[PDB]
């Protein structure tokens, strides 16, 4: 992997592994999400950042970046043995937070096979209190972002910015008692963001997965699942194409941890 | 990755990823086990097998036969750090009619030093009836040309840990993790639970304080029966001692054994 010529974006190639693919012999959306995370971490390391990606001022103030939303659109899932090239960049969104975008390409054809965007907010590591980005923090990372707008999702009222409603009981489908194991944790012992994507997908019936391809997934992150928490995954059909509304909540008290939507195309 | 000069082994380099490491910023034993599988699959593809979901010969496909893991044994001296490059070499050997063995050697790409080693036993099974069998001469002739003829063992030492008999854990277990269920990410391309998931489930019943203060040195795992996608598992562990543990995975309902194993840990 390497920063591009202008030093404002980062590119990396990956060979799709045998254990990374599903029944169709193509990468799962969770393998894609892991690759997006890996290339994001390699971009942060290349420009001088570090268990968390933080600036000097962020470390002094016990501040970290946390994902608020992840949005992924896949046109073609790379096959086992295929090489996928991923380009990533970040942009400041004023005082609200930051955005990281990605473009996925087939290395042989040069064709765009997917795109993704994510919203990140600043949080105090200890109190969990969200906050706006300060000028002092903003000055430390603006030199690594393009100054002119560069968007993976330029479209007028595109799906990546759509408000997601709260699923109403009773859900059409559910998967109950989901618990993270050690492999679900990151190096800081927090549940990996990609685990939540897997849990959302667990309540989609196997017949939809066997006859459809996942085209778009939008996921909001409201609260973290702790290592000793238990989750229930809920799904209701809202719709050639099938659309679903999703909700992850704690098994006991029903506290919301995530909400999302998925769009699927008939194979 | 590539076959070596003589065409009797295969080598591949891997850069350890951010999501592949634990609290110590080094690869987990499950990341290592996944890499061992990946290099094994790439070795099979390079010599003309697979491109269907299973590594099979022409005669195996005609007879609906597949290779299934009977035992996995891994010994790690140093876990590669995040960003480090690990080189893995693998090869296979026929063990007569019993089955086959695949071995691995792990090395730090910068120093050339051996950082780990692994060995696995594989048996032939009819994929529809699940009935185990010996390896026929016709099947053995199709894969013997891809194996070294003289013995080449990752674990040569007489009566080494990789060949030790593992006893069955007696109730009550000292520790347990109950109600473990596979999700879609735990499945392989044939919708079977990935062998590495069972390693993760075994490790789930080890208390977090042992993991925080010890490094896993050796793990031996026997595979007795597969966990189906709709099955639920209980992971049981008892200290037998360095720290040593005896492990047992069984179905949550009827208590049918799916795996048994042992782990050896060194105080950090
Ligand atoms: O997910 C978003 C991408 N942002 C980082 C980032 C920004 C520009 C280039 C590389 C990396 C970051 C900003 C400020 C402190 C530490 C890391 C956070
Ligand atoms: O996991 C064990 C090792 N595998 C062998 C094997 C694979 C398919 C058919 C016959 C034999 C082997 C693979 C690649 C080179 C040489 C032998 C099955």
């Amino acid at each position: 992997g390497s920063l591009t010529e202008d030093g404002l974006s980062y590119k990396e190639k990956f060979v799709v592994r045998s254990y990374e693919v599903g029944s169709n012999k193509t990468a799962t959306v969770e393998t894609i999400a892991n690759l997006l995370q890996e290339v994001g971490c390699n971009h942060a390391q290349s420009v001088g950042f570090s268990g968390f990606a933080t600036t000097t001022t962020m470390r002094k103030l016990h501040l970290i970046w946390v994902t608020a939303r992840m949005h992924i659109e896949i046109y073609k899932y790379p096959a086992w043995g295929d090489v996928v090239e991923i380009e990533t960049w970040c942009q400041s969104e004023g005082r609200i937070g930051t955005r990281r975008d990605w473009i996925l390409k087939d290395s042989v054809t040069g064709e765009v096979t997917g795109r993704a965007t994510s919203k990140w907010v600043m949080m105090n590591q200890d109190t969990r209190r969200l906050q706006k980005v300060s000028d002092d923090v903003r000055d430390e990372y603006l030199v690594f972002c393009p100054q002119e707008p560069r968007l993976a999702f330029p479209e007028e009222n595109n799906r990546s910015l759509k408000k997601i409603p709260k699923l109403e009981d009773p859900a059409q489908y559910s998967m109950i008692g989901l618990k993270p194991r050690r492999a679900d944790l990151d190096m800081n012992q927090h549940v990996n963001n990609v685990t939540y994507i897997g849990w959302v997908l667990e309540s989609i019936p196997q017949e939809i997965v066997d006859t459809h391809e996942l085209q778009v997934i939008t996921l909001d992150y409201r609260r973290e699942c702790q290592q000793d928490d238990v989750v229930d995954s809920l799904t209701t059909t809202t719709s050639n194409d099938s659309q679903f509304l999703h909700l992850l909540r704690l098994s006991g008290d029903g506290q919301e941890i995530n909400r999302g939507t998925t769009l699927w195309r008939k194979k």
